[PDB]
């Protein structure tokens, strides 16, 4: 693969409290137009859940995590971050960073398909 990505942080988390999810990017990295996570939560299909623009660190959220989670990037260091704040017992889930080398418009920027490139999955669990 031209990009690997590697996620870090997760487990455990009180409702209302935070975790930082991380993803390391590497190869070919000046590229990468978007970083993005994505989770599984139980029985559920994946979902976008916060897309950010590399060029300019716009971010797009699923509604459902809107004014709850933040996406971030480091791009010396080719990172992504996931700040989960104000955590509710319907995040728990696999939480998977996945990145992308072509550009797609903004409407299709929580879509799994315009994602070329995935993390390893991290388990968040949520305790009331």
């Amino acid at each position: 693969s031209d990009v690997q990505l590697v996620e870090s942080g997760g487990g455990s988390v009180q409702a209302g409290g935070s975790l930082r999810l991380s993803c390391a990017a590497s190869g070919s990295t000046d590229s990468i137009e978007y970083m993005t996570w994505f989770r599984q939560a139980p029985g559920k299909a994946r979902e976008g859940v916060a897309a950010l623009y590399t060029h300019t660190g716009n971010t797009y959220y699923t509604d459902s995590v809107k004014g709850r989670f933040t996406i971030s990037q480091d791009k010396a260091k080719n990172m992504a971050y996931l700040r989960m704040d104000s955590v509710k017992s319907e995040d728990t889930a696999i939480y998977t960073c996945g990145a992308t080398r072509k550009y797609v418009p903004v409407r299709f920027a929580l879509d799994q398909s315009s994602y070329d490139y995935w993390g390893q999955g991290t388990q968040v669990t949520v305790s009331s």
